[PDB]
């Protein structure tokens, strides 16, 4: 039960996605490539600023908005739900929570209408262990000297600005973690090759480099030190928005295998008949029902300023790990043609794959919710 | 929203079922098990504190809350003894509301007030021979005169040790399959109606689950529930709010033993760490807790959709499906995660076990609730 | 495939189970009793002293032999099973392989005849743990002073001796662990009522105290010092034993259910021809027979010389954990009928449970096979 | 004996597979999977080795092997590349098979010379109408003299590329249904059989996978495969046994992934320790193996089973299923334990995966596997 505001948001995403999405689907895939159609049509229709104010040319919508369009666009293709869920969840909203004035009357209508942001913590010997990143900052005077490598960023391939965590005093360990506003054009700084991927192929995927790179302090994004705090506080609503493209790529791919079973004909009945696999189809539906309900009701306690950290977790766990079963099975259920690329089903599945990874591996939200439990009981 | 917010009453009568169990039920639980047998103190109390008439308008004596307080007062009984749920459940969501619904305004005014306060109902639907296939019943009403007689038997019919009231199930016209199957109000101390002995069972052991035999029962035609014909529809109907009902049960004794559990796994030492410090044993309880969480939403969303005027039998299915599957899969946890004492008697964690194993057999087993998610899934594409 | 003798035992053990042990079933679990008559007839079928040389009484079988013995019986009663099982793989075993061959002419004797033996391993702070063990050891010139106590001793209503644990320095930690040959009648020893069970109810399971209790020094069992070895030694062994048992057990109530749902009719058709409830029984089927291999190979590994202990663990984990799932979905392939006493069911559920938890619980089985795993790479 | 105890044999040839795979194919793994091209080198090489004639007789230029070597070969090829082990499958289990068991002597004289030395086969089957339901299969054999004219379509081919011999299962008499059915040698270069555009697949990339039109193909009687009207028999008959083949293939690829990343997950650090050291992963991965454990016996056994001349059906659906089904678990599984280099093409692990998927779908989707164990359950009780 929507506001009418994420009722008419949800509406239109749909629209949008299926006109301007769908047909390149395939292509994006195949080639590595997010068309800058699609890019710029995600700008121009207001998905890129959802909760950042007018006054920046933002939308001024709800966090349950930007979820349902996460949502939406994720029932079309997972690499464009994540790149609207990146620029809104990770990179507006640290600049909203933590930037001056000055930053943000600077950063957010860029980024509301055509710029790019790259969220910059992991490192090759920092994954899920993010806080023993080793990307360092000297200050000297007026400005900071950036040294080391990031791995795995996404969206770097075109970003203009780059959100980098580095410590100022490995000596004291994660509470030297500091947050910079890098811009892309600067000496040093090196944007490597997209990865070539399993899946989430359209989005880019990119190795950093720093050499030397020279940031001002007046870039610095909120407190010296808690740089740390604002990476996990942003990565905490960032599973909210990766349970929700988990969701909406595994309902999609639902969406599309049901008809096929009810329409494909064997041994004289529909293969929707045959009660195997109805039992698999209601057991599967049932299970993105319960991570449509995770994923809504962490949503809603955020917004109500209620604990949602543990909820987060949750959904982000149950809706990855239900994607990878929910995927696997309509491929199944498709029989031969779901294992062709003539077909849309081998992709969502291949896509699904990097939910139970990324925004913190199925162990480390485990992890979390255990810590949470330790702490209730 | 949230799914876990309620109204200022829904809060209260939990906080106040809390309370009664703790104080009332809890003492009595092992030996309620024990011998298989209900404590009439805990009956009383059940009547006593309005946990009969939940739903049930105060004109005929009941609280008048709403469905949702019915979810949370069974899930709370559940956290306790999951065996005083269900007595609560099936007077609340299938007997009071058969009434409420289909009753005439006379039937409601002389049933309403003993349900309420002190007369148990059963609800008698299934046989030996039409358990899922509930509407092959074979027990027959035949008209003489002004009232109807009764011949067959039902079998497994919950609370029958103690009701005082039947809501049977028959076949007016066998001939027609199930448009012929209708509901009779039937009083205990009618000659013919034999009340066999409970059964001997693995867990919900507390809840009497009798034979019956009809030996040309005469019931007036006038204690016919709503319209002959559409028993079965009535039957099925109330079933589909009672899925909501055991889904609210089965989550209240899994939460029940995953509570009970966490804090000795937390005092629990073996190799110089609390046994919560294993992380194998965390994820196992980090992926369950996942679970009862999915379960709870389920339960609650498929309440609220009820409430609202929604369509909800997908949901309702999708609840006590999922919701039975996990408390199994919690309930067997759990006494792993306890490891010997788990296996005792001594500890509670056992009497979960068996009693969580009913929910995937009772109120339509599994393989039914995933069929009727399947015919919903199919009119929807 | 089996020798003459692997298979003319197994099939006597058919007989006796289902002419002298069926009947008291039902009896033996509702009183948690296991009766003298079932007992005495173990001993006289030679089933107490399967792999015993006949200069001691024994049948002087195979390994295997008293594999397919304790599954046969668990396919009766797990309870029965698991008493063979422990005087055969647990009590026979140590004393034919590290007894003297005075102990060996003592004890091998009454053991194949009518004197049971209980392994006491575990105390309230030691069951995974089993090397914390407390219970102590103190040599007084000729004999030793054991103090402590033990808990979930099988067998101990009726055993006759009992093999005993105790470290005889703790400053050596488990390198001070020993093993004692105690008879039941001994000053000190005292045995406690049987704990009130789940399941496995007519196997005896008492907790001990040892209140300086006296054993002579000739009744080390091996050296002082090594009896952590032996128990963790012929608890590898075990480990088949109770895959056996579980094999058994789950076999048995799958034997049971496959008729009745051939039998029972809604809708018009056979239980069994539902195509949901047929997927999960040929699911089931498959888990069984897996069940089985790894069973028998560990047992033949195991006869060869081979290595085993990771195939051990693999087969008490698999087929413990499948015996719950088993039994579990039997009762909800049988309905209301499998949910009552009346029907054998519900006990197979309630004693599969024991599986997963006693003769190293399943975490612990996965330990083991992770550090062997570890070792192969 | 132990299942994994084998013949001297059997062991050198597993030795001899090994080490040409790891030599031969390994380096080109990558390409083929980039290109969706087998390459004509590893083609040539499985002849060379004498791996495409394992059980035929010597007096046909094959090695006359046991049936467990056919496995092994599958399984050891596998554990480098899937794609090159169902080329192996394919030729040895359902081509070499379906000729040497229902072949007359001059067809065995004229083709598995070719077929041990040279020749690809393909088995042509499934349609697109006809999958599942292969018996429904629609092409058509007209008699016209001493010839039979074939017309009609096949999908799914595998080999269809570079197969130089067909073998088409066509419905001499649609009428009398599957009993009409019967098999049929068709060479590729016969006027009116075309063979179409390679499928683009998510896995089995090197594996061509092509549609065939039939327009009036004509051929001898005498390329009649066995007795006419038997052909379901004859296709169902090889397919059993290749069940055991792709059990054998899908724990071949489900080890080799296996083995790739257990010495990653020692190496590789995160907060001081090794990934292997998370007890949580640790726990994941002894689950995982204990399942290759049980499919490797599965499999073995149903291999020895055929060999004793032992009801070996079940068993092989079994092993397929299982095998298959763990196949997808292990390799999913094995992505997660190498965390975001296992997600990308620089790594081994991701293709295994993309393999893997196949196996739960193709020579008999799992519920078919599921419904033919319990035809064979049915038939015990
Ligand atoms: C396509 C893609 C896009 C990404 N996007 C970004 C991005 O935009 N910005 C950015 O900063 N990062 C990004 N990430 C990085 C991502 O968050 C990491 O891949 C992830 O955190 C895991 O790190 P790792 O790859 O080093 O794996 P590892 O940390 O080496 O983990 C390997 C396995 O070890 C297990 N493990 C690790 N630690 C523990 C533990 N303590 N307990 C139990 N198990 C454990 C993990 O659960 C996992 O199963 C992206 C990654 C990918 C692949
Ligand atoms: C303790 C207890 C209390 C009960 N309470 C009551 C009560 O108060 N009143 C009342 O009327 N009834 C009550 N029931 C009856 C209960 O609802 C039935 O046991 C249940 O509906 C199953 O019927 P059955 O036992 O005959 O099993 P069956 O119908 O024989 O089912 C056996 C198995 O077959 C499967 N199956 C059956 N049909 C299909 C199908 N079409 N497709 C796929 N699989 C199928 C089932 O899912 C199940 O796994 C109670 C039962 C118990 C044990
Ligand atoms: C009926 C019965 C009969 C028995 N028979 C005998 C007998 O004859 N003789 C004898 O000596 N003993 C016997 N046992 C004892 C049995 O072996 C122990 O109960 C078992 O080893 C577990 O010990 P615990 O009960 O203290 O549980 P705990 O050690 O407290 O374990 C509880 C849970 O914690 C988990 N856990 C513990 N350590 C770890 C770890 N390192 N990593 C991950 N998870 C861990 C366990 O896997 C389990 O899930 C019997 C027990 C029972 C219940
Ligand atoms: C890469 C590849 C290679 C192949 N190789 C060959 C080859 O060389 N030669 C050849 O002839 N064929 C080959 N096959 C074809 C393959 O065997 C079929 O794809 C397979 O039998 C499934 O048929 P289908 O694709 O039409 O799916 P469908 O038959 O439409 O099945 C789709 C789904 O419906 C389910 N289903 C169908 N029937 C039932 C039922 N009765 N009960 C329960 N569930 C059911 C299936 O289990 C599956 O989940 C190949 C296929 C592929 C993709
Ligand atoms: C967050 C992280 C790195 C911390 O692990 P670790 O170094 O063991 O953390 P801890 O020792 O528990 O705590 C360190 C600090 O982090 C805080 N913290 C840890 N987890 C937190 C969470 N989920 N939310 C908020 N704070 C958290 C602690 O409170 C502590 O801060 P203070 O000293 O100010 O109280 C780890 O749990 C994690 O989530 N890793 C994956 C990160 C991720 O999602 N990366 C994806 C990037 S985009 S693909
Ligand atoms: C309800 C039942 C018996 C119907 O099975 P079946 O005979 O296959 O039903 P159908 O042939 O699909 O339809 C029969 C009638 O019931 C209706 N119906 C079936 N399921 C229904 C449901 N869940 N809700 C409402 N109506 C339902 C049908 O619409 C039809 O009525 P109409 O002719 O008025 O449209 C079966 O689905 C079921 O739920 N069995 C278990 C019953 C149960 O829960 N027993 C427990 C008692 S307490 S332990
Ligand atoms: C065996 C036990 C107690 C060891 O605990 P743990 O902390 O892992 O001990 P470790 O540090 O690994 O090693 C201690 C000694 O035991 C040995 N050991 C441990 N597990 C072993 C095994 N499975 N087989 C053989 N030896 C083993 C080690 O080799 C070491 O001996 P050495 O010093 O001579 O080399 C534990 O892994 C276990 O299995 N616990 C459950 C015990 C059990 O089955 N109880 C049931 C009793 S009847 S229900
Ligand atoms: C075999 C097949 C096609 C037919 O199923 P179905 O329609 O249920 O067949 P049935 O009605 O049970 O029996 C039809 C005939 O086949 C026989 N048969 C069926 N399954 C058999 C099996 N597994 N082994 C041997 N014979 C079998 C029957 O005995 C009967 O022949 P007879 O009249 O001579 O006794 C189906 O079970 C199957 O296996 N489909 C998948 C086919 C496959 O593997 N395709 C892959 C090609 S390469 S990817
Ligand atoms: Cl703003
Ligand atoms: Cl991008
Ligand atoms: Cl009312
Ligand atoms: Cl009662
Ligand atoms: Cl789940
Ligand atoms: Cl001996
Ligand atoms: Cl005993
Ligand atoms: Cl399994
Ligand atoms: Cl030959
Ligand atoms: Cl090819």
């Amino acid at each position: 039960t929507f506001t009418d505001e994420e009722m008419m948001i949800k509406s239109s995403v749909k629209k949008f996605a299926q006109e301007q999405i769908a047909p390149l689907v395939s292509t994006m895939d195949e080639n590595s490539k997010m068309e800058k159609s699609v890019i710029q049509g995600l700008f121009q229709q207001g998905l890129m600023g959802i909760e950042v104010d007018p006054e920046y040319g933002g939308t001024g919508a709800s966090f349950l908005s930007t979820v349902l369009v996460i949502e939406e666009l994720a029932k079309v293709d997972a690499s464009v739900a994540v790149f609207c869920e990146i620029q809104n969840t990770l990179i507006n909203t640290l600049i909203r929570k933590h930037g001056t004035e000055e930053q943000k009357a600077t950063y957010l209508p860029q980024l509301t209408t055509e710029k790019v942001g790259s969220f910059c913590l992991s490192e090759a010997g920092a994954g899920s262990d993010s806080f023993a990143l080793k990307t360092r900052a000297d200050k000297e005077g007026d400005y900071y000297v950036l040294n080391g490598s990031k791995m795995w960023i996404s969206s770097a391939e075109h970003a203009g600005l780059f959100l980098v965590m580095a410590n100022v005093d490995p000596t004291i360990g994660y509470k030297g973690i500091t947050s910079f506003l890098v811009d892309r054009d600067t000496p040093g700084l090196h944007i490597g090759k997209p990865e070539n991927k399993l899946g989430l192929r359209a989005s880019s995927t990119c190795p950093l480099t720093f050499e030397n790179v020279k940031v001002p302090e007046a870039n610095i994004l909120g407190q010296i030190g808690h740089g740390y705090k604002y990476a996990i506080g942003s990565l905490n609503e960032g599973r909210i928005g990766i349970a929700a493209q988990m969701l909406g790529l595994a309902q999609g791919c639902f969406d599309y295998t049901i008809p096929y079973i009810k329409e494909r004909i064997q041994f004289g009945k529909r293969l929707f008949d045959f009660q195997g696999l109805q039992h698999q189809v209601a057991h599967v539906a049932t299970q993105l029902e319960a991570a449509r309900l995770l994923t809504y009701n962490a949503a809603r306690l955020l917004e109500a300023g209620k604990p949602f950290i543990k909820e987060a977790s949750m959904a982000k766990y149950y809706a990855s790990e239900i994607a990878g079963q929910t995927t696997s099975k309509c491929i199944e259920w498709m029989g031969g043609v779901g294992y062709t690329k003539d077909y849309p089903v081998e992709k969502y599945f291949r896509d699904a794959k990097i939910g139970t990874i990324y925004e913190g591996a199925s162990n480390i939200q485990l992890n979390t919710i255990a810590k949470h439990i330790d702490a209730e009981y």
